[PDB]
């Protein structure tokens, strides 16, 4: 429906295809049932739209498209009643494209955008889905329990085994990423340390 979302999908489908780490993770079913989205705006959206420093190589289209459908997105508010403050809540940017709260439905995958501004810590978090982080724009640090950290640029990617604690920290750069889920799509991410860290 909303042509913002229309263009987005199409930018999704084509990158998926061009990118082995995506196409290797999940097959695109081709073949997604449309569903209405109730818009929710949050300040992070503003942030994403505004950020002058979401730099790329090969991934401007999708990026722009992510931005464009931002106006119509269901912005999420995961971590709501946690230990995380508005500091977090008003900076951490996420919406659904494929799945719950997104314009398209699927039993096989979900797809998302993550934005984070500079000077932010995304604390250690976890979920049942298997995960891929494909970076579109800027750069950030990726954290994963028991592995050395990785600085992630564009077209870089990280795999998250099930339940595996992972974190992100931005320094002076922002980033945007495509995030794909497979497996248990229904269980929302939770903080690994709801009281600490
Ligand atoms: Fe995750």
């Amino acid at each position: 429906t909303d042509p913002a979302f229309q263009n987005l999908l199409a930018e999704f489908q084509a990158l998926h295809a061009r990118e082995p780490a995506l196409a290797g993770f999940v097959a695109l079913p081709d073949s997604l049932t449309p569903q209405p989205v109730t818009p929710v705006r949050i300040p992070p959206a503003a942030l994403m739209e505004s950020d002058p420093d979401l730099t790329t190589t090969a991934y401007a289209a999708i990026r722009d498209a992510f931005i464009a459908a931002g106006a119509v997105a269901q912005w999420r508010l995961t971590y709501q009643g946690s230990r995380l403050g508005a500091d977090f809540m008003d900076r951490f940017a996420c919406y659904c494209l494929i799945g719950e709260g997104g314009p398209f439905a699927s039993d096989s995958l979900a797809a998302y955008v993550v934005y984070m501004p500079a000077g932010l810590y995304y604390p250690f978090h976890q979920h049942p889905a298997e995960e891929i982080y494909f970076i579109l724009a800027g750069e950030a640090e990726f954290l994963m329990e028991g592995h050395p950290p990785r600085r992630l640029g564009p077209g870089d990617h990280v795999f998250h085994p099930s339940g595996h604690p992972h974190a992100t920290r931005t320094y002076d750069r922002p980033f945007m990423a495509l995030v794909l889920w497979r497996g248990d799509l229904e269980t929302a991410p939770v903080l690994t340390y709801p009281e600490g860290e």
